[PDB]
């Protein structure tokens, strides 16, 4: 039915784009489909959903969901800062570009000089800090998303378990796939439609909120 009737949810989705100039930019391959799916499931279950979307070209805005379109990592951060205080749940599913062009050309660049890169702020960490400082009373649950690959140093779960504690979020969605909770619970995420996966994620949020 409607688990999320009283829940104000803030969802980010898609990838950000950091401009070199008006024409070109630095981006990633994020579709934002998973975040959109989570947005729809939440709204279907009675949540008041605000969705902040990055590069989602062919996706259609979900009905019953307040849409806030942004372009870059900075624009995303400012959007979150604006809408977070009213949110009970923050679903950080956007693929934020780690690096940004240090200087942006006013006009399209016409061998060229190298591009200087500067690190972007950790928007999630900003939210986690704000709640820790008592500046987010309404916030009850914070969800992070991560893509992990096995390397010589460790397993996928090995890296996933580490990132969950580093980010300081309550739940981490890892892509098969995993749902990692801060209490120490681990649930497998079987390959399926983005809809079914969204249901699993929202179920974890619901289950978490009951414990809150
Ligand atoms: N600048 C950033 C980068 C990440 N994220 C959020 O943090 C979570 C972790 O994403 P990930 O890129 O895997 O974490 P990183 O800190 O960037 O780790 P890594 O350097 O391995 O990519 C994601 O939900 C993402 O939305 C964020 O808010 N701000
Ligand atoms: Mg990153």
């Amino acid at each position: 039915h409607h688990d999320m009737a009283g829940v104000k949810a803030l969802v980010t989705a898609g990838g950000t784009r950091e401009p070199l100039d008006p024409v070109r930019f630095i981006g990633n391959r994020s579709s934002g489909k998973q975040g959109y799916a989570v947005a729809r499931v939440l709204a279907q279950r009675g949540a008041d959903v605000t969705l902040i979307a990055g590069n989602t070209a062919g996706l259609i805005d979900p009905a019953g969901v307040e849409m806030v379109h942004i372009g870059s990592a900075t624009q995303l951060r400012d959007a979150v800062s604006k809408h977070a205080p009213d949110a009970n749940v923050l679903v950080m599913a956007a693929a934020v570009a780690d690096f940004r062009p240090a200087h942006v050309a006013a006009a399209k660049i016409k061998e060229p000089s190298s591009i200087d890169l500067v690190r972007n702020d950790d928007v999630l960490a900003g939210a986690v800090r704000a709640r820790a400082d008592g500046q987010l009373p309404n916030m009850r649950a914070i969800v992070g998303f991560a893509a992990e690959t096995g390397d010589a140093n460790g397993d996928v779960l090995f890296h996933a378990r580490a990132k969950l504690e580093r980010k300081g979020c309550d739940l981490l969605v890892v892509n098969d796939g995993w749902l990692l909770s801060a209490d120490g619970t681990e649930s497998a995420l079987e390959h399926g439609s983005k809809t079914l996966m969204a249901t699993r994620i929202v179920d974890s949020i619901a289950a978490f909120l009951k414990s809150q």
